[PDB]
């Protein structure tokens, strides 16, 4: 089961972060639902897994990004011999679905980042600043600067054409 | 007029980019108004100008702030000898207003930053982006992330003590 699931609460409509957490697969786990989450992000750490999506199986390891879309059936599933780690950042809000229609992303909801990627340094980032969570020294805003971030960064490593 | 201008949509109600200037001071010229804009950061980057507002007058140079605020009655000169130049961003929303007033600083509206200050280059590094700005190469995504860059970094620097 997962070591950190942060929930926050829905207070922006333009752009939100509604959750992040890390997740340990167990061999012989996985998930098999329809996402009512607006758009969740994984980035895989350590391991092996695989994601289905209409019909398509992806063998994913460490460097690979799965997105998840309200309404998607998806099955996702740690490997028995090797499970993986997997990060991840749920959002929402109207400039977030339209930034995720600039990146080729989107298509397959699979990518592989190269290993100078910034997408995997901003998701632990943010992840970090999710562990000792106060709005009072705002990190609110600390937390929507690094989504801002992130989106760009999608939409530069993996850009839909001009 | 102008070294930049540049007037953006008011397409976002929390957070909005409104505008970016470069202006080069007339000696002895200036502005005198009521503002009408919701919440405009002024950066001296070189020469001398005077800030005149609720019978205050501060005689300000490079590193200094001054904030433009709807409702303020202002008056804001180059000096006769040495004129300023001054970058701006103008910026809006209801999370946008929230943030300043975690600044210690809505009341008098004028600030000098540390040398070492990150708001003079995001406020740069804003005015750049405004001079080439492309919404297809996702430059408005850009702004956003520079605009909490700079409300993050107000706030760091002139915290409203919290209890
Ligand atoms: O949201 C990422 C997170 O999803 C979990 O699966 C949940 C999902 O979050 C929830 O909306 C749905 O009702 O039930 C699912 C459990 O079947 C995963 O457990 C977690 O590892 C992440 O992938
Ligand atoms: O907004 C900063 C910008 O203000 C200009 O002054 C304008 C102002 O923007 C406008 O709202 C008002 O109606 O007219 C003013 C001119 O009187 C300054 O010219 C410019 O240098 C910036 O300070
Ligand atoms: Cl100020
Ligand atoms: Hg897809
Ligand atoms: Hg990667
Ligand atoms: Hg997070
Ligand atoms: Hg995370
Ligand atoms: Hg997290
Ligand atoms: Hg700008
Ligand atoms: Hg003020
Ligand atoms: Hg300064
Ligand atoms: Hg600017």
């Amino acid at each position: 089961m997962q070591i950190l699931w942060k929930k926050y609460v829905k207070e922006n409509f333009e752009m939100n972060v509604d959750e992040c957490g890390i997740e340990q697969g167990i061999p012989g786990l996985g998930y098999n639902y329809e996402v009512l989450k607006n758009a969740v992000i994984h980035y895989v750490t350590k391991g092996y897994g695989t994601f289905k999506f209409n019909g398509k199986v992806y063998n994913l390891k460490q460097g690979d990004i799965f997105i998840l879309l309200k309404g998607m059936q998806v099955e996702y599933v740690a490997s028995i011999d090797d499970p993986w780690e997997y990060y991840w950042i749920g959002f929402s809000g109207s400039n977030a679905n339209e930034y995720l229609n600039r990146t080729s992303i989107t298509n397959s909801c699979v990518a592989n980042c190269e290993e100078n990627s910034k997408i995997p340094q901003i998701i632990l980032n943010m992840c970090e600043i999710s562990k000792t969570y106060n709005p009072s020294r705002s990190d609110d805003i600390l937390l929507l600067k690094e989504l801002y971030s992130l989106l760009y960064a999608l939409i530069e490593e993996f850009p839909k054409p001009f």
